[PDB]
């Protein structure tokens, strides 16, 4: 018997957990003895108004994750299998952006910077195995427990080739554009440097416990203009091509924010590594 193939006959969803176009994530009781004693999981399908593109897009992202082992990394538990489903641990307390508001007492600068530093570790063992995340924010952050973050989606994650920089998009199809560096929105390419981007727009999410008012749409919309619609990606492009970036958060140290500073250098080369972040983080939290 295989420990990582879930029968669909007992796989039995709860509830859904999130949704977007063409995919979804539904809290579900894997159940083989029919009393409710079952492991929660997190399943992971495709919706049957997704295209053909979209089945191979799950298919490579199970792989992906099948063969990731780290303790910031969410946990691959199976498949059940054209259509196919993805099995993973089930985190109750969800993402960053759910939990930061409602626990804010219980979380002080140096739990946020031990966090910081949990995200760093993740990112950079995903980073080891020449993998771009491209969906590095505080909603795809998932909290173990008061002490413990892993990494918990994967879905837009690609391979960087061998001897080369970057992988280059063809479809772009509802980025995250906020979270995302220059080179990500005026080209569609996607390096290592630019998740060192998207943690910096992450770490601000964190230092702000995911305050909806002051979050990176918001205060960019702010910067640009709520625009716009066509035009927000190529305004957006404009204003952080004339060096304007996420103010200070209220209550964060400068050295902080200084380290933040570092993960939006326009250009991606002259941008701080994951391994670079943990130490600044590190010598802080001594
Ligand atoms: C694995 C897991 C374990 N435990 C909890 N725990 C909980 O939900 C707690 C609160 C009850 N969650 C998850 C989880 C993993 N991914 C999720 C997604 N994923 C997306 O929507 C993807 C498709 N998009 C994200 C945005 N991106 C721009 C495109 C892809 C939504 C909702 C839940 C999960």
């Amino acid at each position: 018997v295989d420990p990582t193939h879930f029968e669909k006959r007992f796989l039995k969803r709860i509830r859904d957990l999130g949704e977007g176009h063409f995919g979804k994530v539904e809290l579900c009781r894997y159940d083989p003895e029919g009393d409710n004693t079952g492991e929660q999981v997190a399943v992971k399908s495709l919706k049957p108004e997704s295209g053909g593109n979209h089945i191979a897009d799950l298919k490579k992202e199970i792989e992906i994750l099948r063969n990731l082992y780290h303790e910031n990394i969410v946990k691959y538990k199976g498949i059940c299998t054209n259509g196919i489903k993805l099995i993973m641990e089930f985190l109750p307390s969800g993402s960053l952006k759910e939990y930061l508001p409602k626990n804010k007492n219980k979380i002080n600068l140096k739990q946020q910077l031990k966090y910081a530093v949990q995200i760093c570790k993740g990112m950079d063992y995903l980073g080891s195995r020449q993998y771009v995340h491209r969906d590095l924010a505080a909603r795809n952050v998932l909290v173990e427990s008061e002490h413990q973050v892993k990494i918990g989606d994967f879905g837009l994650t690609k391979a960087i080739e061998t001897d080369k920089e970057y992988y280059t998009v063809k479809d772009d199809r509802d980025s995250p554009v906020f979270w995302y560096a220059p080179e990500c929105l005026m080209q569609s390419k996607f390096y290592i440097a630019s998740d060192v981007w998207s943690f910096g727009v992450t770490l601000h999410e964190l230092l702000t416990y995911c305050d909806s008012d002051s979050s990176p749409m918001a205060l960019f919309l702010k910067m640009i203009g709520p625009t716009h619609g066509q035009m927000t990606v190529t305004r957006l492009v404009n204003t952080l091509k004339e060096g304007k970036r996420l103010p200070c958060p209220p209550n964060c140290p400068d050295e902080v924010y200084q380290l933040m500073r570092k993960c939006w250098e326009f250009q991606p080369s002259n941008r701080t590594s994951f391994q670079n972040l943990i130490e600044g983080f590190e010598a802080l939290l001594k």
